[PDB]
């Protein structure tokens, strides 16, 4: 460098929501975060990381959806801004 | 928040019309709405899920290419306009 500021609140952001995202579902149904990969990375294959056994979590995934709507929304807002 | 309107609009436009696209096809030949990763997530594979005795489902596939138009043009037309 001797030879970023906005994306560090940027970061923040990801980060505070996806604990947050995280902890509502992910955790609910180490750590499982690998789900944010959100430019590409694995998929979805539904939700079955550990313990599948049928919950309410089938609902969440619709919150996960719209978790995923505004993780889209936020990165074009601060990129393209 | 304390330390989205226009997208409340988006986002019911395709949980409206991927109800009726769903209904429409999907299910026609738990639910089977995961098909709309239209980010990515899963590809097509045909469309074999459950009761994939042959049908008049394979026009519903033109018509799925015609949702999936509408789709691309409906997120363009918001997130650019």
């Amino acid at each position: 460098t001797r030879g970023l500021h906005d994306v560090l609140k940027f970061l923040f952001v990801y980060i505070v929501f996806l604990l947050g995202f995280g902890v509502a579902l992910a955790s609910l149904i180490d750590a499982v975060l690998e789900l944010f990969k959100l430019t590409i990375g694995l998929g979805d294959l539904n939700i079955q990381q550990n313990s599948k056994y049928p919950i309410l979590f089938l609902f969440l995934l619709i919150t996960y959806v719209i978790l995923t709507f505004v993780l889209l929304l936020n990165m074009l807002i601060a990129l393209m801004g």
